[PDB]
């Protein structure tokens, strides 16, 4: 439709001093090696460069020259609008700027006034002290990171081929990852939570809220400093070790990348960086719209230095931190000119195309990219040789709403099985999907988790092991396990789980904020319930670990769609097959079934590999897992063979073929 992607690539490849040709990787590597600030370890010189076309003069200031506005003026802009400076070593032979001290760049504007900014490619920035804040407000401060010894990676990236391998994703947030009302750290995650995720068996960790942001209750979505990992949890070397460690564990690490919008903050953010309304962002008079959920600003992808900035940002996280891939947030607001309330923004789309090219050129056959897109735009996840966007996956954001309607309005006798199957299997061919049954927003104040819809206030008295389950608690535990498993096996090409729902976390989540007196009482995760043996929460957690490890041995996610054979409206039973394996579910409120027939297409002997009625999962142990299920050579539910099962009221099972 438009050929902006190809025009922009020719200019990249002949942007050399002699006119000779270079590669796209060479462009983005030479950029993060040439822009920002860089120390020379052999001569002790330092070089700094900075794009700022609206500014007339530029001066580097900070603790290293006592914020002097005259002594370190940069050389005149070249024909591309870039200031530059070489700092000689001091007379004693030392670097002229000390390590982790505070710095700013000052610009003189056309009207002669002065503004103060954190440099745009800085690698660290920090929240102010209570004394500074009473005076100057809540603005963050930027730091010059030049340590005496940089962390040296010891492990290679894990062996991974995107086309062939499955990926199961644990969605996590560093700060809430403890039972205490506080902000937890990178090192605590490395030592206390990486083992829990390895026990549960996920392939990858999706890190939310890593790009730096000042407003905590925004869950990470309002970004201020793009080349800086967040300081409220620790330092750049702490994170490199966290990733080196996951890599030794065989775990890929992905970054939540927010390139859809930016914070409205001015001094600690990019809004009005060089004084003007039109450097990184579209001007307000351009009428190019606003984000419908977040008070924010939007980028101008057509500027050559903005392409250099965002593309170097991707190569920097891959090369310098050894991240393995990305989830792009807010894709629905980027794709459309009305930002989600059918007319497409082709400049924003061309940037995502070039971004997918670079990332796959950097790690041939291994790199991963994912999209957050409510709308479901077609061709987003097809390759570039076929005209596509180049994404590998998208999220399945409609599924959680099906379960809420069921519990609020219907008696148990009146559940509709055919409606449940249709919702889970409706996806577009060639465009792979990440599925889940409740989202990180459903866990918040004012909302209700799955667990609360099922059992209500009786969770605060009758979740004890000491008394036999009441009628309400028995019903509730069984349904919580059945809902996750049918989502995992029937609903997509990858899986996702939000921290805490793997065990039925009660009550709600709430960050510190004005309406609760900045209370951290609900800004935490009661991992301690999993560790208490007088309660039933551990029953749900042990079920989750068994689900994930089953998939890694018997692949079923990154494979073709399932064939479904049953969905009965008076008995309330569902059954299907995928990548050669078999799945069965019974939802009836009072009746248990003996000798129920189930269909199967490849003859042989089958054995159960997962079962929800285990006592260790809170069940009543009515089901015998040592049984061999031989196939009968007779057609059933449109398959070539069948087996016969016993399934009590409210239980589910999975089976595979013995070679």
């Amino acid at each position: 439709r438009r050929y902006l992607a190809d025009k922009w690539l020719y200019d990249i490849k002949h942007a050399t001093p002699d006119g000779s040709e270079q590669s796209l990787v060479d462009f983005a590597r030479n950029a993060y090696k040439t822009y920002g600030l860089h120390a020379n370890q052999q001569t002790k010189e330092i070089v700094y460069r900075e794009w700022a076309p609206n500014a007339q003069r530029a001066f580097l200031v900070g603790e290293f020259n006592n914020w002097n506005e005259e002594s370190h003026e940069m050389k005149h802009k070249d024909e591309f609008g870039v200031f530059s400076i070489t700092l000689a070593p001091l007379e004693n032979g030392d670097f002229a700027i000390p390590h982790d001290s505070k710095i700013k760049v000052m610009f003189v504007l056309p009207d002669g006034s002065k503004v103060y900014r954190i440099p745009a490619w800085i690698t660290r920035a920090t929240q102010p002290s209570k004394e500074t804040a009473q005076k100057y407000g809540p603005t963050y401060e930027g730091r010059f990171w030049n340590p005496p010894n940089s962390y040296q990676f010891k492990h290679q990236r894990p062996k991974f081929n995107l086309a062939n391998d499955s990926i199961k994703i644990y969605e996590a947030h560093i700060g809430i990852s403890s039972p205490e009302p506080k902000v937890a750290s990178y090192k605590e995650f490395t030592q206390n939570v990486l083992p829990r995720i390895k026990h549960l068996g996920y392939d990858a960790i999706q890190l939310m809220a890593i790009m730096e942001h000042a407003y905590y209750a925004s869950f990470g979505y309002q970004v201020t400093n793009f080349f800086a990992i967040s300081s409220r949890y620790g330092t750049p070397e702490d994170l490199k070790e966290l990733i080196d460690t996951a890599h030794s564990m065989g775990i890929l690490v992905l970054l939540d990348v927010i390139h859809s919008h930016a914070s409205k903050n001015s001094e600690d953010g990019l809004n009005m960086f060089d004084g003007s309304d039109h450097q990184y962002f579209h001007s307000l008079t351009s009428g190019r719209g606003e984000h419908p959920l977040w008070d924010s600003r939007l980028f101008n992808y057509g500027s050559f230095e903005v392409q250099r900035f965002l593309l170097a940002n991707l190569a920097y996280y891959i090369d310098v931190y050894q991240f393995d891939g990305f989830r792009f947030d807010g894709v629905t607001s980027m794709l459309y000119l009305h930002h989600g309330v059918s007319g497409v923004d082709h400049e924003a789309l061309a940037y995502l195309m070039l971004a997918n090219d670079l990332v796959h050129d950097l790690l041939p056959e291994s790199a991963v990219t994912i999209a957050e897109d409510v709308s479901g735009y077609p061709t987003l996840c097809l390759p570039r040789t076929a005209g596509g966007g180049g994404f590998d996956y998208r999220l399945a954001m409609a599924l959680p709403d099906m379960w809420i309607k069921l519990l609020k309005t219907k008696q148990d006798d009146d559940w509709d099985m055919g409606h449940i199957v249709h919702t889970l299997t409706n996806r577009r061919h060639g465009e792979k999907v990440v599925a889940y049954c409740e989202s990180h927003d459903q866990a918040l104040v004012g909302d209700k988790t799955l667990a609360f819809w099922l059992m209500d206030a009786a969770m605060y008295t009758d979740m004890t092991v000491l008394k036999e389950p009441t009628l309400v608690i028995d019903r509730g535990i069984a349904l919580h396990k059945m809902i996750r498993l049918i989502t995992h096996s029937l609903g997509g090409e990858a899986y996702l789980n939000f921290e805490g729902n793997e065990f039925g976390h009660p009550e709600w989540l709430d960050f510190p904020r004005v309406g609760n007196n900045d209370s951290y009482h609900y800004a935490r995760r009661q991992f301690n319930l999993v560790d208490d043996d007088l309660l039933r929460y551990r029953h749900l957690n042990e079920f989750d670990a068994a689900m994930q490890n089953c998939e890694s041995k018997h692949q079923w996610l990154n494979t073709p769609q399932a064939y479904v054979s049953l969905k009965h409206e008076v008995d309330k039973v569902i059954a299907f097959e995928r990548n050669g394996h078999l799945f069965v579910f019974n939802f009836h409120p009072t009746q248990s079934f003996t000798d129920y027939r189930i269909g199967v297409d490849v003859a042989g002997t089958y054995k159960i590999v997962l079962n929800t009625d285990r006592a260790e999962f809170g069940g009543h142990n009515r089901i015998d897992e040592a049984q061999e299920f031989f196939t009968t050579d007779l057609e059933w539910n449109n398959r070539r063979n069948f087996i016969q099962v016993y399934i009590p009221s409210r239980t589910a099972i999975v089976l595979t073929r013995q070679m």
